[PDB]
């Protein structure tokens, strides 16, 4: 019984920490997230991820990831498109479908190649987000689950461990931008992503920390990619009707 609010949110990306291994000297970027739909309607998610990464030796590299998804009301279907541009050239495109039928996840992909995949039964991003809020509202602070998000190659189920903290409402730069929801409580949330196939030290493949609102909005993002981490700060929030 969670009602995610339709909105457009623009985040400004900055470099948090850089490993020597990474070779990254700078990273500025932006992310634009738009989410619309309804339990009756369904959910449409549009997002673009742009990172300008500086390398000392090399010329700048600007990666633009553009994606669009749709998830059905019942949460049994999930349509997805992944485009990735490197210095303005489309270098990767991922496009397919997945359905929740027979406690299995059948993934039908249009691109790069035409392929079907029976995977482990799971949940999709809107449902998972909804479960995160519910568990949080009901006082839960630690749990394990799986997810299919159609990121990277869209060929697997990811185990996600969620850790929730105490509700806080500390006004910051992000809050001023938001408006009416600016004075609402948030839950600190850390999601660590694990894959069964291999872990270097049982390390998660990716980890993100964020502050989450009851209505699905999030801010104060930090993405740990391993060697390097990125920061995402909300800079503009548009609340739809």
């Amino acid at each position: 019984a969670v009602r995610l609010v339709p909105h457009r949110a623009i985040y400004d990306l900055t470099l948090d920490r850089a490993d020597e291994k990474s070779g990254i000297s700078g990273l500025t970027g932006r992310m634009v997230y738009e989410f619309n739909g309804s339990a009756c309607e369904g959910y449409t998610t549009n997002f673009r991820f742009v990172t300008r990464v500086d390398m000392d030796e090399q010329p700048q590299r600007v990666t633009d990831q553009q994606t669009t998804t749709f998830e059905d009301a019942d949460g049994k279907d999930f349509r997805f498109v992944n485009k990735t541009f490197v210095d303005k050239e489309l270098v990767k495109e991922v496009r397919g479908d997945a359905k929740l039928e027979d406690g299995k996840t059948v993934v039908k992909l249009s691109k790069p190649k035409e392929n079907t995949l029976d995977l482990k039964g799971t949940q999709f991003p809107t449902r998972h987000m909804e479960e995160l809020i519910g568990k949080a509202e009901a006082g839960q602070k630690f749990y394990q689950t799986t997810l299919f998000d159609a990121s990277e190659d869209a060929d697997r189920v990811v185990a996600t461990t969620v850790v929730v903290g105490k509700q806080q409402a500390v006004p910051d730069d992000e809050t001023k931008v938001m408006g009416k929801f600016s004075k609402d409580q948030v839950w600190p949330v850390t999601i660590a992503y694990f894959d069964d196939k291999e872990q270097q030290d049982g390390m998660p493949i990716y980890r993100i920390n964020f502050k989450l609102y009851r209505n699905g909005i999030t801010r104060d993002m930090t993405m740990d990619y391993g060697d390097f981490s990125m920061r995402g700060k909300l800079v503009k929030l548009d609340i739809y009707d």
